[PDB]
């Protein structure tokens, strides 16, 4: 139906049809009387996954001849989302199904939806090392992810009686037709024990040992028949009264059973520190075996680097110099220098309490001869630091990898730049940020190894596979080349003054507002105007995301509505979804809150259909790639200093909503790509809240010169928005109050009136869509292909490449 | 190659070629240049599945279109070893498999021995569910095996330092591709609660929840195109701190994790009764629904038999009044009567100690609405003995299901008679015994209820899978048509004195002699003489199964050669094997004594290859279809009255090895089919014992008056045996001695003398292989068909068919 879909072929059409069925009668056992929906679905799935496998198995047969420089990523989290549509897309087999599964009487749509989303992450991050691993695909690399294979991906969210309920995410429970179990490469994995010294060196004995086990999903490239291997390990007992001793096989296999959903708070959970090492153990040992599988140590970095997301891996650096010092011999200084120039390490926060920092006698039971290692690393690198800046006392207990105090820790950040020939972060103003405050001292010490990748996202799913009918339009005056080339899109500029091109945007836009509006009604029974300017805040819910910022922007209008109900306003739908963690009390309450300030303000006759604010429940990768594409308003409102990029903030721009946000993360970037101009900036920028810093922040202040402030706190306080629990907001009243890291009340006034600016341009359709034309047009930057060819030129030492292997 | 193995048509050999490659590509995602012998196993598996799906699906298409009534045999255990011959066999693609894997330069045998055994059972009971399956199939019964998928089978054995060590069979681990999970028929299952009354009768309420998912396998009968069910049940945790929440889903998941593994002693475990209830619940419904979707359970006996195997699966007799009355609403004794019109019981053991008797507690808590009806049920029942026999009050006490004393109890043997319209015993004997001891109250009650059903074995797996040579020359002389009607074989009579068959058969078992004798120094590194005669005792490690008495007789052949060294003995190799139940520290005992004796034996310089003792590691059904057709002598020697029929009897009657043995189950019936003095009969008969019993055993007597016997117990008790622990064997001799059960003693000179008889006969070749022929020719009535036609005709109310469905 539309050109970006690829080729309906009459033979290729037939060829589907008659594997569909093959796959519903073999591998399903089902006939076409008994078939429901889901059956259908696997038999596509089946049926487009045979597709992948030839070219997976000449991709690695291909890297095996060639024996190129191999990249190594490392991350406890994918947030991989649904895979059909994507191998479609990047298969170019989307109009051949579509085709096929028409003449069947099907609708593929309809089988799309049945798909569960891979929630083997908790959002930014994780989805970060998704987009990447298409990327790196797309670009012709040599890419392996490795990670864990949960059984439980991040819980589903149920909102009952306005409180967020967690309920388990059994994503496996139909089966995983895109995995392949590998349990022949089944590799050791060793816990607890003792250090024995010897004549030859150290031993770890008496150790427990949990059997890792992969399995391997495939990684299509965009249309170059490249596929590569994201390899995740499952945890499994050894096969060494009886009864129990079998139930309790089960302690051994939790290590693999459910995602960490804390994205907010460090704590020290045996059970975490386990997953960590046991996917750094089973993946190093991989790593070398596919190494040595081609003594000689010397050229591993030239054959392998390792990418550490975040430091959550970060015992990948002790882990290498076990296996090279222990086992196979090297003497210290040489196995260190291999270390150094194979690992990296990205850094994805400045908050402090996110950092991690294990506990001391943690390590030493699970841990004890990576505890040793650690304490000899310090010790080498803190001679560095005494001879270069003598007498320095104070920075060498600044840089020390262990913290003392009541409980000893191991910081892992210190740890990982130690270990790392180079150290990012993720936005310009993040990675400036990290070399000015908190690695300020490793910065000094060895400049060369900071650097900055702005991060990025992936065309492919971020506006082909969501966002059809927009990549057509664009298609028809560019051409096909910008989806694996995003700079291209600049050539949109020349068309900022046609009347077709503005009027297609404009359809496009108000095409997807329908299906979503539709959307909403359908699966949760509440209308909306598709009218209204679709104002979106999703994300997790964090304190410093400031998700509260915009509650008080909301009753501001709701009370400007009451005070004045006959003056006419530019109505709104506003939208925020997001889970919270399960320990994270606040952000909890930040839930409740805006789920009650809906139930006042949707039920008001006076308000009418003017102003709607909903709560979108479950928010996830499948609903990121529905609610995106009909965004008016992006709200990137995060204080300046604490958002170290964000990446949903380029998933809008590239789908036609303009932005209001701080100058913080990517958004600064993102603002100098499209002009300030084309861009609703508000706000301190990070030098102002360092000023307020120096002062004292005292919230009191702005309750007492700002009327329609003071009016939204009394009512918190006072219970309008909680009638039958008064009370019921007290903890926000007083955290804002009194104890407020991130400065809401230091915004207010400047946010309320840019989103007045915003309303005045969306009266004036034509000016509007002008203006995202020039958005979209500047959006190239963030393509994840951007970033990828920066690690790999400037980190891996490894040149992209775009050429097709053949199929 | 030989002929009962099917053609190996050109188009044939053609299409499973490409068909093996086409999996090897896309099922297993593996090239000839890394694929593996398992990979080669899986492909050829996959590839003889397809042949499964098609009659698969248009026999269950069948039962829907002509709604006979169906067949539901409910056991907890179903032994079925291996699956890939035994499909071979029954779809006559075993020699078309074989010319197709030789010509992609693989040999097949290699191939099957890479596949696990479905080790889903202990023994007997367990392995009588899989030969009845079978011969259901080739009998076109529309029926289905419901059962538990453990994740754990029976223990590997291992033996270390003579002793049986346990390890963790997982079955599972490189995946199951007979299986087919259907997670869409899950079905939920309660436990726990309370029971509230109403105006409108009674609810079971808070309950606990489990799921139960179903997983299918097919069951191909012999060349007749029928493939019906096996469905085993899975458990699973409903979806709904967070993290503990998550971990302690394993709880719900233990229930289907391990065969319980006791075979000897009943224990009141929880964990077991809530897997006899989950079986039960989660069949039930399943077996409603089905009835259903064709208000009126008039007609539910006439489309609905439930055959129980043992009382482990006696909770369906309160479960469906459960279901009737508090669900559907019938009344109590319209439900009885549909109840009791559906159900039937078969009775596996006479041991008092085997007998299942639950604790009321235990009933109370897990289960308080079944211990209602179940009290319900006692009363109604004990009203009906009261009124037939008058006055009788300490028949009432016997009767009833409700134990009194300490702990009050269910007898759930009593519960099944009084709910079931037949009760069976599983050899004349047997059934006999029933009668007139344990169930006398019952049958003066209720005599028709009571029948006989001989147990049998299928000649597939047990004659054609595991011997060949045996069938091919069998086949020869009488054609094809035996293998599904076994009675055939008495045609071969009149071969007894033909010289060519006389010396055919002769080298049919002594190649399979050399070949088992190979197997040996392969796998397990120690030699043998295959000219010796193989004396095999095969089965669970039992006191009443008197391996002990095995012993005796051999340490009497080892003293016998030390005392005149150079007198001629006819040469053997004995062989002795079978698992031990883990807490049955007797048993345990038993095979290290076993062990033991073969230490000092095997290494004596002067009896050299005449006499060798192997203690056979790992008894199981893939082991059991080598070692039975090797094997001259059968060793079936429990103590009259004890073995209720035996199996393994009959599978190596079928084999071509003589019996010796006493009186006891089907051995009875076995003698009496071949003649008396074509079997080697020795002790005491049931009488006996009884009479014995009477005056009181006294073991001192037989050790005073047979000074071989009082050497062998004064060599077991000095330590020539455990020369370093002399006392290791006092728990041995003070239970032969002081506590014997089963009167070891009392059969040992009958014993010995029988043994000498046997060894006089195989001096003689000719008129060994002669009796043989009597035997194998005899062996026809011992078929499960024949077994399962009785089933059918007098109790299920169903026709057997041998007319082939449609391919
Ligand atoms: C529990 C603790 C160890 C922890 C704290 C915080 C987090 C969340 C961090 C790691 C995260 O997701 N950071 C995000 O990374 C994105 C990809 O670089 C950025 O776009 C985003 O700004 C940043 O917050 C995870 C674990
Ligand atoms: C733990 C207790 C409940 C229990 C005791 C004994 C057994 C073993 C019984 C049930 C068994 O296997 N019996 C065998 O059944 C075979 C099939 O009918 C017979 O051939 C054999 O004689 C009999 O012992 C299982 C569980």
């Amino acid at each position: 139906q539309i050109s970006v879909r690829g080729l309906a072929g009459v033979e290729n059409v037939t060829e589907l049809k008659k594997n569909f069925n093959r796959h519903l009668h073999f591998t399903l056992v089902k006939d076409r009387n008994v078939a429901t929906p889901r059956d259908y679905y696997f038999a596509l799935a089946h049926t487009v996954r045979d597709h992948l496998v030839g070219r997976w198995i000449r991709t690695q047969q291909h890297y095996y001849e060639k024996d190129p420089k191999r990249i190594y990523y490392l991350s406890l989290e994918f947030y991989m989302g649904r895979t059909l549509q994507n191998t479609m897309v990047n298969l170019a087999l989307e109009n051949a199904c579509d085709e096929a599964t028409y003449q069947l009487g099907l609708d593929m749509e309809e089988l799309e939806e049945i798909e569960e989303d891979a929630g083997l992450g908790n959002g930014g991050l994780g989805r970060l090392a998704a987009c990447f691993l298409d990327s790196m695909a797309t670009l012709g690399l040599a890419a392996y992810g490795y990670g864990i294979r949960y059984e439980f991906g991040i819980f589903n969210q149920k909102i009952c009686g306005g409180w967020q309920m967690e309920e388990a995410d059994d994503w496996l429970r139909y089966g995983n037709p895109w995995e392949k179990a590998r349990p022949e490469f089944t590799l050791p994995v060793h816990f607890y024990g003792r250090v024995e010294h010897t004549s030859q060196g150290a031993k770890w004995v008496d150790t427990q040992v949990v059997l890792a086990m992969p399995y391997d999903t495939p990684v299509p490239g965009y249309r170059n028949n490249v596929v590569n291997t994201m390899r995740l390990w499952s945890a499994k007992a050894p096969n060494d009264g009886y009864i129990q001793a079998v139930l309790d096989r089960n302690l051994a296999e939790n290590i693999s059973r459910v995602l960490y959903p804390n994205d907010n708070f460090f704590e020290g959970k045996e059970l975490r520190l386990k997953q960590e090492y046991f996917v750094v153990a089973a993946t190093l040992q991989d790593i070398i075996r596919r190494f040595k599988s081609s003594t000689n140590f010397d050229a591993f970095p030239d054959k392998v680097a390792i990418q550490l997301n975040d430091t959550h891996p970060s015992l990948a650096i002790p882990e290498l110099m076990r296996v090279l010092v222990d086992l196979e011999r090297l003497d210290w200084d040489k196995a260190w220098e291999v270390t150094v120039k194979t690992c990296a390490y990205t850094n994805h926060t400045v908050l402090p309490e996110a950092l991690e920092r294990w506990p001391v006698h943690l390590l030493e039971t699970l841990l004890p001869r990576h505890l040793q290692i650690i304490y000899e690393i310090n010790q080498r690198f803190l001679n560095r630091v005494a001879a270069a800046f003598p007498g320095d006392v104070d920075r060498l207990r600044r840089m020390s990898l262990v913290e003392e105090g009541a409980v000893k820790r191991i910081n892992m950040a210190h740890l990982c730049i130690a270990g790392s020939h180079a150290v990012n972060g993720v936005a310009r103003i993040h990675s400036e940020i990290l070399k000015k405050t908190i690695f300020k001292d490793f910065y000094e010490l060895e400049p060369h190894k900071f650097q900055n990748k702005t991060n990025g996202i992936t065309p492919r799913r971020w506006l082909v596979l969501c966002n059809p009918g927009l990549a057509e339009i664009i298609a028809e005056r560019i051409g096909e080349e910008y989806i694996s080339d995003l700079d291209q899109l600049r050539k949109l500029l020349s068309y900022v003054d046609d009347e077709a091109f503005i009027r297609d945007v404009a359809k496009v836009k108000q095409e997807n507002k329908l299906k979503f509006a539709a959307y909403l009604e359908r699966e949760y029974k509440v209308h909306i105007n598709p009218n209204s300017l679709f104002d979106v805040q999703v994300k997790r819910i964090h304190e410093y995301k400031r998700q509260l910022l915009n509650c008080l922007h909301v009753i501001t209008l709701y009370n400007r509505i009451k005070k004045e109900p006959n003056k006419f306003v530019v109505p709104r739908t506003v939208m925020i979804g997001g889970k919270a963690a399960p320990g994270y009390h606040m952000a909890k309450m930040i839930i409740k809150l805006i789920t009650a300030i809906g139930d006042v303000v949707n039920h008001d006759p006076v308000v009418g259909d003017r102003l709607r604010v909903i709560f979108l429940e479950n928010y996830r990768v499948s609903l990121a790639e529905k609610v995106i594409p009909a965004a008016d308003l992006s709200e990137q409102i995060s204080t300046a200093g604490t958002e170290a990029s964000g990446t949903g903030n380029m998933k809008f721009m590239l789908n036609g909503a303009l932005t209001i946000g701080t100058m913080d993360g990517a958004n600064v970037e993102m603002a100098e790509e499209a002009g300030e101009e084309n861009f609703f900036i508000f706000g301190m920028r990070v030098e102002d809240v360092d000023r307020l810093d120096q002062r004292g922040y005292n919230a009191q202040e702005y309750y007492d010169r700002i009327p329609e402030l003071r009016q939204i706190i009394e009512q918190l306080s006072s219970g309008f928005f909680s009638p039958k629990q008064p009370d019921l907001f007290k903890d926000i009243v007083n955290m804002l109050m009194h104890h407020d890291r991130f400065k809401v009340f230091a915004d207010y006034e400047e946010y309320v009136k840019c989103q007045e600016r915003v309303s005045a341009l969306y009266k004036n359709p034509r000016e509007w869509t002008r203006m995202v034309i020039r958005n979209i047009a500047t959006s190239g930057k963030f393509s994840s292909d951007r970033t990828i060819a920066q690690y790999a030129r400037e980190i891996w030492g490894v040149e992209p490449s775009r050429q097709r292997l053949p199929a």
